[PDB]
């Protein structure tokens, strides 16, 4: 409670592949299904600034914003925040990964609060974020597992 989402998925693929594919942001439009577009606007050394544009929501509204993220492959963590807070007081996003017996776990956590005069409340935003997160996590899992299986078939059959 409240303005907090915490979602995870296990992907039956090795850490290197899961990390590389999920952090290849210019290819996000082909991996995720929720974005109309992803544009990388800048990179300092470590920090990547990019614009996301979602497909229309349930009200037909298009959400588009700029975020900055730092992905650190040594700790297998990513931290992101919104460059302009807009309707939010703030939005902080952390992605963590680990190895388990079943493959690579990826966990996505978001912590935020809406501004007093935002067009939607924390509950609406929380519900949307859980719904989209759960769907996208499931889809990314299927695509990466498919990529892993195809790589393995190629390797074993060669
Ligand atoms: C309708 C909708 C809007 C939306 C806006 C976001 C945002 O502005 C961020 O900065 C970060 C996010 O994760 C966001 C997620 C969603 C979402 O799932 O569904």
């Amino acid at each position: 409670m409240a303005g907090h989402t915490d979602n995870e998925i296990t992907i039956a693929a090795p850490m290197e592949l899961v990390w590389n594919m999920t952090n290849d942001i210019e290819k996000w439009p082909g991996l995720f299904s929720e974005y109309a577009s992803v544009e990388v606007l800048g990179r300092d050394d470590d920090k990547v600034t990019f614009r996301l544009t979602m497909h229309p929501d349930a009200d037909g509204k298009v959400w588009s914003w700029v975020s900055e993220r730092v992905a650190d492959p040594v700790t297998r963590t990513v931290r992101a925040q919104r460059v302009e807070t807009g309707p939010f007081q703030y939005m902080n996003i952390v992605w963590e990964y680990a190895e388990t017996a079943e493959g690579t776990v990826m966990r996505w956590t978001q912590d935020f609060a809406m501004k007093p005069d935002a067009p939607v409340d924390d509950a609406w935003m929380t519900d949307n974020i859980n719904r989209n997160s759960r769907t996208q996590m499931a889809l990314i899992r299927d695509r990466i597992e498919q990529a892993a299986g195809e790589r393995r078939t190629a390797s074993v059959l060669a």
